[PDB]
């Protein structure tokens, strides 16, 4: 018997993690193939395959990255035993959950970037990189979602979120904590995310060629009406309220979206505080004002669950469901 | 000797927390402490606050200084980091100003109010918290008003000072101080609103995948005196953000770069070329933290260098 | 169609936790039944009974106590729908965690504790009794083993600890975070653990009078070995190293504990660190000196584990099996 | 004018992080910052670390403090939150000392031993680091040496400040502190160990349910100078450990009371008669940090009153 390393593909969405015990290569025209050269101990664990989707700075992601990214898995699950995404890590949460809504590929997905740049000393790329290979070749990894790993740790697409501007510890499930550590090429899990995802969903973006528009305002002392006025002015689908505390919204914000969600935008609200649910039953008369109340799902996040709810239906409390399950 | 207890002023902003008169009645172990005396500045909710509570406030305490030894303002928690840094700026009174709050209502079970104000008092009452800026006092702990952030949506623990740590801890009525702010502070800031009934117009815009500009646009047409980016990792922009921001930065709207992210410093030297654009790094102010510090920099410059030595000094 | 409350039983093993909006009772000899007129608001959500089991300060908690809890909801299970158990914080995780193990009643089973006196102004223990019921009589409590409310939080029996001296919010399952947030009088649970409980561990206390010696030595600069051979001497079943860092001993202790292992006495080393692993494969070669690695069991949790796999085996390859799947 | 670097001395108490001549080679972004000396002190596992070591650096530093700018020590992670408080309560050079070490080994993918003694090294370089104590650099964060601890078993994020938080952050080779321990250090305290060859013996006991009293008793019976207890909760003791501990107290052994939950104090005035029992109470020093400050205070009295003040100052 022939001991056989699973086929891991490498999906590629900016600059490579790791690069400048140097391994000796010849540098080519496709970051993916850097990137694999600058970690050559991933033959020990995987034989990998690395494409290059589209090469940008993840502060400039967007909606189109994201189908092509859902219909490329999707259509490409066959093909290989897992997925890799390296990604820039400033919007690394809002593609992991878009993809842990979309994906339906029963393979692990696993996202990961890196803090520092891959020529700094002490370079995080290489190691994590390695690590999210180890979690995407883990058959324990499968039903667990789309996955991130970053600094030794595999998390939920759902509740991981950047905590820190610069730290390589900086990705953390603040709500609920992460699924498992991993030492030595092993993954001790330990726990699963109950919120459907996957394949249990809803969500089919396979023939999509756009996502519903929807825009974020946030909340502070003496705010402006004037961002949601834009958002309602340009006809937008739905937004989403980063809200003080609890989603509470400053009353000049409040009587915008209050007005606009009366015409049929969809109004979420969720909080700028950096945990913890936006709770039903609360201050805010959610029903009376056709809003939704997020959980504890951050304003990028509650984002990318609305867009894809607003594919399904514009009714508010179907919308609250979705809040409620996904 | 007769002992003597220091003279507090409880100003209330909202509705009770444990009305302002009667919290003697309702937590009467502060006869035990202090001397308190109440007055009813506003009654709002938190959710609510504006630049005319601040002005009241400041100018409130400032006047009121030497008729009493120490201040607590009772507040929302949803704001209340917001007004602890704009007192914090604009305080010039030498003694003690402490904010307290309370996550659960008077009338809840095991409600945080009342055991809340009297560690608010014992904080505004002790010498030993002189000198130490406009603090904020939440779960046994004494924070200082700059790096002060509410970090949960519904727990009572929620107020931390999520980067450079609380400055004591209070138990059995006694505070062992192990820390004070080092940026500058109250009578140490050049900010004076004793004359101003307005502050300068500052309003935040939110930095996400596929962000749309038009808030920023909304802001910019309005002719707003500066923008704060709540910005992905390290203060860094949605593309066409960047250029909405960009344009309004040499156009007279100063442009402050913070972060969406909860902790950590927003930095000079990163990936966007501050002094091409003439935008301010905000370093470990959030956005919201950073507005109040914008408002009152534009109260004395419009010069991107000269803000982002003022951001870079309080 | 009448509504019905589920019934459920307090079993009280110390002071009240609520006590001093003041209902208006005669206080009698058992603080149990003061703590239930002391939280009024119990009967809007279950039928209450409380019974005082034992009535010590937790710092004095032990073995004796231990088996007559596992052995009373183990009896009593058919008799009610759920249990909270009132205890002391400072070994609350202790408990918790023994219970996670010997508890084969397939209903909840909620500890609960308060970090201030009932007496003192702002008491946490009436709300945190109020939730524990609360959890205790939600039916998606059921499967998740032994759990401890405390601060608005359900946690696991297995990871939750004191974190803090004196903060309300001190227990927090520090590894792998909590399983749901409490709020209005609901539950939105997210996770689950994996790890075995309950009624599927093989620990049968039904019959035991005692359990085995487990000690616990801390280790240090310029550790003395005087406490590990302390235990030795008295013919010690087991005994837990608190390690420094990565679960490693001072050289004079390990020397003591290699040597205990080999006449047959089980050695389990964790660490003093407050989070993360003590993991297999680091720099004590476990296989060679007989020792079994703690995992994210703290010193504490291990020494309860210990004791448990010790009414099973002597076998340090068997008790390791134990520490990876309990 | 011609720039100067400052002359940094490196003393190695183990195995490389990134031999210790050869540092200059392995991090050759150091020669832009700092000329770096290289001394080998002992080369152990800080698993193994002692009192002969901590004897050995504080008179080294001491001795050689006008040879040099600032001082790096690279150590073990497992013990250096022990080295760290001993060499803040030691030391009496006013020039600053960094502790450094690394949490994956040198030889690993993206070991982090490289940057950390980068970040060490920028730290000893800083004169905006002098008098604020011995200090620890790990994870691009400058912490004091009383509060930093090890919260970890293998993160490299594993040292923090957890009690009150970190003194500044180092981004792009600079640092902003906004803190500096107040608790009394370095040449503030009465300790001086430039003429001892040992320190008092000073154990650790564990309290937990059911906990045997042997392990107190074996100490006891060895004549120990002192035992810390790390209790459970706010200090507290099984009841067989209080027993032995008070027979203690009376008899010649100094006993304070620590915990093992990892952040906050044991106080005073709480579940213990402290004066009754003659016990010390070591507020937020954990066990391990309790043993060093006890066996320095064990150097000047073996009195419990005057133990607990200098709980009370250092």
């Amino acid at each position: 018997h022939h001991h056989h390393l699973p086929n891991i593909t490498i999906l590629a969405t900016g600059g490579t993690i790791a690069g400048g015990t140097k391994s000796n290569y010849t540098v080519g025209k496709v970051g993916v193939e850097n990137l694999v050269n600058a970690v050559p101990q991933l033959k020990d664990i995987a034989n990998v395959k690395g494409e290059q989707v589209v090469n940008i700075g993840s502060q400039d992601m967007n909606d189109n990255v994201w189908l092509t990214l859902a219909k490329k898995i999707n259509t490409d699950c066959d093909k290989t035993d897992g997925f890799v995404i390296t990604h820039g890590t400033d919007t690394m949460e809002e593609t992991a959950y878009f993809l842990d809504l979309t994906v339906k590929c029963d393979k692990p997905v696993v996202m990961v970037g890196a803090m520092r740049p891959s020529t700094s000393m002490s370079a995080d790329g290489p190691f994590n990189l390695y690590n999210a290979v180890v979690t995407a070749a883990d058959k324990a990894s499968a039903n667990r979602g789309v996955l991130v790993v970053m600094n030794d740790t595999v998390l939920d697409g759902r509740d991981v979120t950047k905590t820190n501007t610069t730290d390589v510890a900086t990705f953390k499930s603040v709500n609920y904590g992460p699924l498992g550590y991993i030492h030595n090429g092993k993954i001790d899990y330990q726990r699963t995310p109950a919120r459907k995802h996957t394949s249990d969903t809803p969500f089919d973006v396979s023939k999509l060629n756009e996502l519903p528009k929807v825009g974020i305002v946030y909340n502070y002392a003496n705010a402006s009406d004037l961002p949601a006025k834009a958002l309602v002015d340009a006809g937008y689908d739905g937004i989403v309220s980063a809200g003080v505390g609890n989603g509470n919204l400053y009353k000049s914000v409040f009587d915008t979206l209050a007005t606009a969600a009366k015409t049929g935008t969809a109004v979420v609200r969720s909080s700028r505080v950096p945990t913890g649910a936006t709770t039903q039953d609360a201050e805010v008369d959610d029903a009376k004002y056709g809003f939704v109340a997020s959980g504890t799902l951050n304003p990028q996040k509650a984002r990318v669950l609305l867009q894809l709810a607003l594919t399904q239906t514009k009714d508010p409390q179907q919308i609250q469901q979705i809040f409620n399950q996904y």
